[PDB]
């Protein structure tokens, strides 16, 4: 579905950016997926707004060569005319190692079907 697709495509863009295999003007296009009022809770229990996430991604561009990101365990928790809330699992692996986290995302949709990230919370596993 469109929601599952957005979760996957966003992470492919994130992976390419972190690995240094991104398209031209990649970061702006990536940050455009996030709503103005986006907020997230990282696995460290730290809160980041859109501006803060953008600064973080800027500093991390190309820092994880060969990075691979796997998304699975997607579950539609709620959905309506304004969007949906879903849960999923994210696995990251590179030379430095592998990490697993569980996430909850709130996606906002406009009438043209376009999706924007409104909220994201992640929790480390293992």
């Amino acid at each position: 579905c469109a929601y599952r697709r957005e979760i996957h495509h966003a992470h492919v863009a994130i992976r390419d950016w972190l690995a240094g295999d991104s398209r031209a003007d990649a970061l702006d296009a990536l940050m455009a997926r996030f709503a103005e009022d986006f907020s997230m809770v990282t696995p460290h229990g730290v809160v980041l707004d859109k501006t803060a996430l953008g600064e973080l991604f800027r500093s991390k561009g190309g820092t994880r060569p060969g990075l691979r990101i796997e998304i699975d365990g997607e579950s539609l928790l709620a959905s309506g005319v304004d969007g949906a809330t879903l849960a999923y699992r994210e696995i990251q692996s590179d030379a430095a190692g592998r990490s697993e986290r569980l996430s909850t995302v709130v996606l906002h949709r406009d009438d043209e079907g376009r999706l924007y990230w409104r909220h994201l919370q992640e929790t480390f596993c293992g």
